């Protein structure tokens, strides 16, 4: 068995960030996704391997709420946006998972996600309106860095985990999912190594 | 400050775990929920501590699926079952965990579970049918046992999680919720001690 399969018996990590136009998975739209997947070097230690990132077109008959639009800071006609279907950027980024499930004798890849259930919600319901086959990852587990930051930094809010962990994290407010999932798949990694470097994994 | 108010930025873990009458948290029952409070030692060692459980009368119109009461073992009309109301339920429990946060110098709860989003939906499910305007959970954030059980295990699934830890797990044939809640708990304390032990929190 690689390396990587023995550590989550098979689950390969993939941290997942979403922006939403709302809280709710069922009816509102998903505006951006990032996915962000997981290495293991030659020493057992986690790093952020591969970045995918799209802005989303929202789906027909999506709920927006005008204030949840506006605190995302997103521009659905801004003629930069680059928006694609979100069927097309799930193919896409799914490919390159199962890719990587490949590269790392790992049946199937697991969401890792500051406050995870939401962004693993949100991506169960597109993958659910796309009638996309063959979705690569577990449909219910998730690993939840808030938790994780509990534990190593008593920290849930991902800016002051983040801080805690000595990572830099800016208090903008305006931030796309692309940076969301790069500083968080930082996060999980360092809590992950750390847990190694304490005799945690030997 | 309390020591227990400054691990986990004065949240104080309660472990919980319901049964229900199937996967979607809005239609189906709740059939039981167990909580168990955890306090801090001496050492700073966080240990099992208050239990509350209760046998829960199915909602008015509440979907039960077949293959849940098959699962769980559950009779719903057995004489001894000593079901109570929701509500009655949850308001002895919540007086009891404000009665936990008074004693720990704590402002809030926070749910942990194994797979705690899950429970956490069937919580705010309840909450909301109720009208309890008294909840001293967070409403979003929880403490996910399969998260903390992958980074110290490996392992996503209770049983297993459980017997990497050391702890017995009965392979059973009927699921109960005061068993998984208090085998939880055990496994979100010694993980979070270990932590500890290896130098973690000083
Ligand atoms: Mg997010
Ligand atoms: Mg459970």
């Amino acid at each position: 068995r690689h390396p990587m399969a023995r550590r989550f018996r098979g689950y390969l990590p993939v941290v997942v960030d979403v922006e939403t136009g709302g809280f709710n998975s069922a009816t509102d739209a998903l505006l951006e996704i990032a996915a962000t997947t997981v290495g293991m070097d030659e020493k057992g230690f986690l790093f952020p391997e591969h970045t995918y990132f799209f802005r989303i077109e929202p789906f027909e008959g999506a709920n927006i709420e005008p204030a949840a639009l506006e605190f995302t800071g997103i521009k659905l006609d801004h003629p930069l946006r680059m928006a694609v279907q979100e069927e097309a950027a799930l193919t896409e980024i799914f490919r390159g998972i199962r890719k990587a499930l490949k590269a790392n004798g790992c049946k199937r890849a697991i969401l890792v996600g500051h406050n995870s259930s939401f962004d693993l919600g949100f991506l169960n319901a597109a993958v659910a309106r796309t009638g996309i086959k063959r979705n690569p990852f577990h449909p219910f587990s998730s690993f939840d860095t808030a938790t994780l930051a509990g534990l190593a930094y008593g920290q849930t809010v991902l800016a002051k985990a983040c801080q805690a962990a000595g990572m830099e994290f800016d208090n903008r407010e305006a931030h796309s999912a692309r940076y969301d999932t790069e500083k968080t798949a930082e996060l999980f990694c360092g809590i992950v190594n750390r847990w190694k470097e304490m005799g945690g994994w030997m």
